[PDB]
DNA sequence: TTTAGGAAAAATCTTAGA
DNA sequence: TCTAAGATTTTTCCTAAA
């Protein structure tokens, strides 16, 4: 009858806000908060949970974060619903996230009531749907890691991939966003 | 004995978390939440308040955000304490914030009890910068004229080689003068550098 | 403090197979 | 679209003069 949820974000203030937002609902059961992927994966089999609420930017090294994490959780925990909630407002990155066949996407902006609305929709969003009506997944991941401060070689090391590949993906992404240098790049990703 | 606070953050979920975290304290009175600076300044004189808990990034075009906002609030409302809670861990940005005389700074990470500690520190008329802030400021100081010129041209959008040709010195000289400046500002790579210089224009 | 030189690294520019 | 191995450009690293 009940439903168990797991929240995952590196901001403990966000964890507290989400947990207090879910205590408004009595059929929701918070079975654990997590701040990194390494502990999350190690505690997933121990908790028979139903829904996972997570962010893309997460400090992990063994299982990573972002798309690479989702593809993992979709492959090793198929009986798990995933609702990602993100803080950034990049239409390309967001798009690449929506194209992962997940059970909901929640922006942090304009979402005081629609997160319980999506949670109740899993029993069967609004602002993100209104904004719903372009970069590839790999380009979006490279730009997300680059925005957080990771260098090209650092991103290549974090993904077990070649530096030349990450350089080509980033540079092509800049050519597709009409951006000529790194300053305007971070200026765009921040906007 | 009481104390009025105003919360300002563009994340409504973070706003909700801060509101519920301040509900834990009964001598704190949340007199208003705001998600942009334009609505914050227009309602600042209407509410007599004591403390303003704010973030750096704010979607306000008329009054700005970050440093530009603080400089305004310190100049127009001097009888107001400012607690800046932020998400980023840039030592140079945080340092530039502390050099504006704020009543406390709190990282959003690892502060479930730190913000009430700072609020209680404002009772004795003291500031409170927790251990995380001190560790962030440990990596940081006066800058030289050459370093300021190189950081200028690199700030506009000039490459290292471009600056080397404009100043008619070598590439390695400009590289050294830039990397030393980043070593003195506590910045570790180029992304945090451009974040800093974009925050302090 | 400012200025570089050789060595090394980091990042890009081609060109190209899946 | 994703991936990457050359040549090539760009930047840094150690080191060291004044």
């Amino acid at each position: 009858n009940n439903m168990n949820v797991i929240i995952a974000d590196d901001h403990p203030i966000v964890l507290f806000g989400i947990r207090k937002s879910l205590e408004q609902i009595e059929w929701v059961n918070v079975v654990g908060e997590f701040e990194d992927s390494t502990a999350l994966i190690n505690n997933l089999p121990k908790l028979d949970a139903h829904v996972l609420i997570t962010d893309l930017s997460m400090p992990g090294d063994k299982y990573g974060d972002g798309i690479t994490l989702i593809k993992y959780i979709k492959r090793h925990f198929p009986s798990l619903s995933i609702i990602v909630l993100t803080m950034n407002n990049n239409p390309a990155i967001l798009s690449a996230v929506l194209d992962l066949d997940i059970e909901g996407i929640v922006l942090k902006q304009g979402a005081p009531t629609d997160l319980p609305k999506a949670l109740a929709a899993l029993q069967k969003e609004s602002v993100s749907r209104l904004l719903e009506k372009r970069l590839s997944p790999k380009e979006s991941e490279v730009l997300r890691l680059f925005a957080e401060g990771f260098l090209v070689t650092e991103i290549a090391k974090k993904l077990n991939r070649s530096i030349k590949t990450i350089s080509s993906q980033k540079k092509s992404a800049m050519m597709k966003l009409g951006v000529e240098n790194d300053i305007a790049l971070l200026n765009y990703l921040s906007s």
